């Protein structure tokens, strides 16, 4: 499947009120920094007990030793996917990949964030980066692949280029998904679900356009219908 | 006080075995990606119940909206200090500080990571960064100060420069503290505790040189005495 719904609530009951209205065939679920800081690993158990596979989206970005132990702790949790920041460096990503060797085929997918979907060219200029978001993401994606990771988090606007330069096997997870007529918010490098599918995206992450609608389950089912067709 | 001890255990009992042997007057405690991924916020509450102030070291690095809500979750947790990645950009750091406005003076200190103490020049060159770690950290620190944050995490090797360029009020938290004779590991920009004190650091983070000691409490007290005298 392709759809991943971001559970970005500030309340455990509110999140579970939505999850109890949907089915694991509808999507996988993403647990991010907000809900994990409030609830910790028990929330991952809450979703597993309900039959969902979980993308643990904590974007580990630390020294190699710390990043490796954090990724191993995520693997002990049994999640479907976990990610790191590619701008954490090659030694960091390699330590992360080696930390998953003890878990064999049960290890989670190991993804690296390239350039966050909220960052535009002016955002990177404050950091001294002169490359466009696409070019910098491309550089970070190639480094991630060369370090042996399974794929990258990127904007859907980079999918066609990444699939062609890095191959079909390298997995692309794209947030910054916005249907026609939904507020962009802090997102910048965006694409409709239909546009992201055409680009070759493997997994599309959607949050606020689903979780903040008058009927989140129907919105999610409506998007899935548009892509399955 | 200044000393902060990194709790980097893979088992809750092992960490509490050390914590039960020390007193809040000896140090504050740092909870990182590993222990938080294994135990979640309840572990921080356990430390508060024992009278310790906690530096929640999760290095939030995400889109502005997510980072702000994660920072708010940490403030709801009541921590003394919480950090973000300065390379997440100005909008993200600003969103994080604005997220703490509802908590008034009870807000945690908001710190930004510049260049990780494990990163040397060759590590940054894989990211297209041509500046030295000191120069690039200085650029990220300046952006952090202009975004209204309370300070940065940096190497102690940058303290004398940073205190002069960024001022006394901007707080410097430095890991990479290695008493002479002890292995550096994956740390690259390191200073002894006595050296970091002379440089003007506000808070020094020490991990493995205490926790892997056959007597961590006695080792910590010995370091504190060397800095006292
Ligand atoms: O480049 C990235 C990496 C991660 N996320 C995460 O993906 C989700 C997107 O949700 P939304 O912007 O659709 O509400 C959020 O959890 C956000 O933190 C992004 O938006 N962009
Ligand atoms: O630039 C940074 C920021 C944070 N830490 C954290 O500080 C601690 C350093 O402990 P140690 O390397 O002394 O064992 C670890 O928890 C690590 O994640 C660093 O080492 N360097």
């Amino acid at each position: 499947h392709h759809m991943v719904v971001a559970l970005d609530y500030d309340n455990r009951d509110k999140a579970l009120a939505f999850v109890d209205r949907i089915d694991p065939r509808d999507c996988r679920l993403k647990v991010g920094k907000e809900m994990f800081t409030l609830l910790g690993p028990q929330f991952v158990r809450d979703l597993h007990q309900r039959g969902f596979e979980v993308f643990l989206d904590l974007k580990f970005h630390d020294i190699p030793n710390t990043t490796a132990r954090a990724v191993a702790a995520a693997a002990e949790l049994g999640v479907w996917m976990v990610n790191v920041h590619a701008s954490g460096g090659a030694r960091m990503m390699t330590a992360a990949r080696e930390a998953l060797l003890p878990f064999g085929k049960d290890a989670p997918l190991l993804i690296a964030v390239t350039v966050l979907t909220s960052m535009e060219s002016s955002d990177l200029q404050d950091l001294g980066i002169t490359l466009s978001p696409a070019d910098y993401a491309a550089k970070l994606a190639a480094l991630t692949q060369r370090c042996g990771l399974d794929g990258v988090v990127c904007s859907a606007q980079e999918a066609v280029r990444f699939k062609h330069e890095l191959g079909q096997a390298f997995k692309l997870v794209t947030p910054g998904i916005r249907p026609q007529g939904s507020d962009a918010g802090d997102q910048r490098r965006i694409m409709t679900p239909e546009q992201a599918q055409e680009a070759g995206v493997d997994y599309m992450v959607i949050g606020r356009p689903v979780t903040q609608s008058a009927d989140p389950a129907a919105t999610l089912r409506a998007i899935n219908d548009s892509l399955r067709k």
